[PDB]
């Protein structure tokens, strides 16, 4: 029986290596593989890929959602490591946690420009 | 020890100039289940595996956007969709699906949707 198992988002970057370095060293992901054009990282078994692109408009329009358990802990874990000045696009940044219809989440913009939403679902949203 | 956040799962986000048309493809051609739809943002799922679709203004973005989806029984999945998706990948005027090919980590096929996103369906070896 054909069954889908899991999804892996693909982030975009002009510079895959530097973007991957941020996800590993700042955000605490583990390296899976790296090539000039394609990298992979993981944390708690959850995989993320990073692919090279030529145009900055692509990462500036690229998003992913990552579901999390204990979003408050996660935000605290990164708050000394990632700037809260989201309005300044010259560095990576993280928003405050906010309520959304389906739970709570914060946004993190990485050095390549990708916006990743870290989200904790209400049990009613399962 | 103190609380430490855990990542649970990832949700890829595809890009489209036309979210509703792209979402209709994922539902009616690929057999995904609708989660939600708005003008700028839609969501679908299959076997609990979630995929989002977000509006963009520049066709360069979906033409550089990818996702990986892990699967069990890739042959059965490919057979299901061979009834509804063209095998002529080189013709970019329609959505298309490649043959299943051997890769270092298992087997996979690619599927290009009407918005231009490329999604890799992959069955890991072992
Ligand atoms: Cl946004
Ligand atoms: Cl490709
Ligand atoms: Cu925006
Ligand atoms: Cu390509």
């Amino acid at each position: 029986m054909a069954v889908l198992l899991s999804g892996v988002p693909v982030l975009a970057a002009l510079d895959v290596s530097t973007t991957q370095k941020f996800w590993i060293e700042v955000l605490g992901f583990t390296e899976e593989f790296l090539t000039e054009d394609f990298g992979g990282v993981s944390r708690d078994g959850v995989e993320l890929f990073i692919c090279s692109v030529e145009d900055q408009v692509v990462p500036d329009n690229t998003q992913a959602w990552l579901r999390v358990r204990d979003i408050d802990a996660l935000h605290a874990e990164w708050s000394a490591r990632v700037s809260s000045d989201y309005a300044d696009a010259s560095h990576p940044a993280m928003t405050a946690i906010r309520e959304v219809p389906w739970g709570r989440e914060f946004g993190l913009r990485d050095p390549a420009g990708n916006l990743v939403h870290f989200s904790e679902l209400s049990e009613a949203a399962e």
